[PDB]
């Protein structure tokens, strides 16, 4: 009966809508929900450090009344079985937030822990970032369903997979614009196409950056790590092809002049700074929502 | 009032230990009902060698007492390197209401405690692990009731921190403690004599034997621990062959009382000191035991702060 | 506008007095001010770790009702994977203040130029202005009014404590003397800024290699370690030049009979200061160490309400 959140499609379309609505309420009233008052603990474990993931989660948990126990990459599983660690953590904390690499490690922890496990960021998915992206799109553009989103650059990385899955879950027509060596994992693509039939969305994968941008409502990129990606740069030429009032997203950090140009990132279509803040609100909502169902 | 420290299990008298364990039971039922550190007031939690389960239990426990744990890993300069230990203790005493320290040699804890003007707690050391044994006693009481007169046997390395603390903390609770260990691996003589003298006051006893089967027979509680600490991996000994007859396995457990329970200071190395069947079977109390580090350490801190 | 505290003369004499008054009030009532209730966040960022800096700030923020997010060395150093400007914009969305221990002053200036929350220099190569606030609180509680006191600092005259004692000291009206050997003198820009500020407060600046003249008639004697970790490979013999400037019993006996002794910890007993001086009746190093908690909480309270 314990819900986990390891990939974007772990939420149904109706569940994802609940979490995003909660994120909006929490942005307006950040200390109104105190499910962890006590404080109750939440584990925030990094197999590899991520300062942005730490600020977001550590502050968010505290604003829910809890105390985050942050374990930096100075690992889980060397000492004892992941199953034994999961059993003990379940006695100390009400949720486990974990940044690890392979998906099989997250699945293993989730199969044994008796508290919710959240994928903070992994090799294959970045589902919390995409919740923050969807919150940012909704507050700038309103209804998500039927919007057109294009992601540019490395189509094999965790953002491309999560934009496909979380995007179609929200009714967004998602396009990935990527060069040949760097396309979405085929099982993720197939999961996105199936979910997309439930929401009226669709999946497109192309090497044509110009067609990806033409008519886009949301344009997204991410760092590249490098010649194959240059045609996919978000520059101002690409952005003129989009629909009026298009918004640009980029989970930070950005390498200005590589995947994105100053003019795009500092211009009026950029929503990168609101996007960064909304990681706090979206992750708090996810936690609140998981905790009440577990 | 004198400042009370908790560096070894016998730092509590039998009556004082009973007060702490009763408070641990109350705190398990009502975990935010005691707020002596409301403010927050600080508590230092220092690791000369990192321990992640010591971290979760103390960091959360201190927060639930209303306090704020300042957690210092060994990534900082080891205490005693950049400035004297006495200088550090004097400064710490201006910032925090208690000092929790995982360190190696017991003389370092003694030194800190002699100069600090706030309680010092041994979170785990080479010679003792008294906080773990408080959690063990809480767990035993939960399962069996009165501790006085129970029979507890520990198996494996008889000179490690858990053997020493089970001796001292166990006899302080009135438990008849047996250590089953091979020759060359027997309890420190000073700790054994201290346990024998304390056991006189409680009606307990101390037994040390190389006969694992005899130690298991009639026991109410069977305990083991890893055979080798990190610092012993390079000591030159074969640290498998001497201990294999002391494995806590189904055969050994079946020799004990039908109602016996099994304890183990985590992490366990399954297949070495304990088997999967025992670890995962119905006699195992290891998960409740791990949880009770939280409650027993909170009780200890509440009790020390009130007396200091 | 947003106020920052990057060096000691970022506070005017009147503003410094307000922060020091607040520090005394917070020492008496340490949880009575809750500007960060929520909790609101405060970033505490270390380009190079300092355990003493971390404890003081982490507890202080919590006692203001906030939650400190501590970033130790081990994260990618600010500037490596992203512009300081971009990091500052994102930080400003998460926290109500940025406390940063870094190296060159230009990095602090850059952060403060674009951050929309107060930026505090926790400790840097050029200045240690939070420690000097704690020193001034310590002197005030031991001596009363600061104006007109005579303070002499001994040792490396170009380190961050020498620079902040000059600037923070003259801001408080203290006559500051730096006693240091040739080649280890205060930065000229810092000395000139102190000399300008001293005209406003009736204070004065003296730089001298004459250790006995600097101790004579002093109300406060201060020293610091002769070498920072980043100076250990600079090629200099960093012991012989400084031995004449040791804060020892003979040097203390030249000062005013009611003189006090300060040293931001840790001390290397036997080098810059002796056991007899560290542990005798003139030493105020333990109160000084504690007051870093109260002075830093005061600064945060004051910056948060002005910004
Ligand atoms: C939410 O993330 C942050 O606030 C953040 C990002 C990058 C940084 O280098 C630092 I320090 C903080
Ligand atoms: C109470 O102890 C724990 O919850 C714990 C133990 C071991 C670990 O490796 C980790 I991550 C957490
Ligand atoms: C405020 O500074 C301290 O309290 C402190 C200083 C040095 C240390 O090694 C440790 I642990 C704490």
């Amino acid at each position: 009966v314990i819900r986990h959140f390891l990939r974007d499609d772990d939420l149904s379309p109706a569940e994802q809508a609940e979490v995003l609505e909660l994120a909006a309420e929490l942005k307006k009233d950040p200390v109104s929900r105190r499910p962890l008052q006590g404080p109750r603990g939440v584990a925030v474990i990094f197999d590899k450090n991520s300062t942005r993931t730490r600020f977001s989660f550590e502050l968010g948990i505290a604003q829910l009344g809890g105390h985050a126990v942050v374990v930096d990459s100075g690992q889980l599983g060397r000492d004892e079985t992941l199953q034994d660690t999961a059993k003990v953590l379940s006695r100390y904390v009400d949720a486990i937030v974990w940044r690890t690499f392979g998906q099989e490690r997250l699945d293993a922890m989730a199969s044994v822990a008796t508290v919710p496990v959240i994928n903070a960021l992994s090799d294959e998915f970045h589902p919390c970032q995409v919740l923050a992206d969807l919150q940012t799109i909704a507050e700038r553009k309103g209804a998500l369903r039927g919007l057109r989103l294009s992601y540019f650059g490395d189509g094999a990385n965790n953002m491309a997979h999560s934009l496909l899955l979380g995007g179609v879950t929200a009714g967004i027509h998602v396009t990935v614009a990527a060069p040949e060596g760097f396309l979405p994992d085929p099982s993720v693509r197939a999961a996105a196409e199936r979910r997309a039939q439930d929401t009226g969305a669709s999946v497109t994968v192309t090497a044509d950056a110009h067609a990806a941008a033409a008519g886009a409502d949301v344009l997204v990129t991410d760092t590249w790590t490098v010649k194959p990606f240059r045609p996919f740069q978000l520059n101002s030429r690409l952005l003129a092809l989009a629909d009026s009032d298009a918004i640009v997203l980029h989970c930070l950090p950005a390498h200005r002049g590589d995947e994105i140009t100053d003019a795009v990132m500092d211009g009026p279509a950029s929503a990168v700074w609101d996007e960064a803040e909304n990681r706090l609100h979206a992750q708090k909502a996810l936690l609140v929502w998981l905790l009440e169902r577990s």
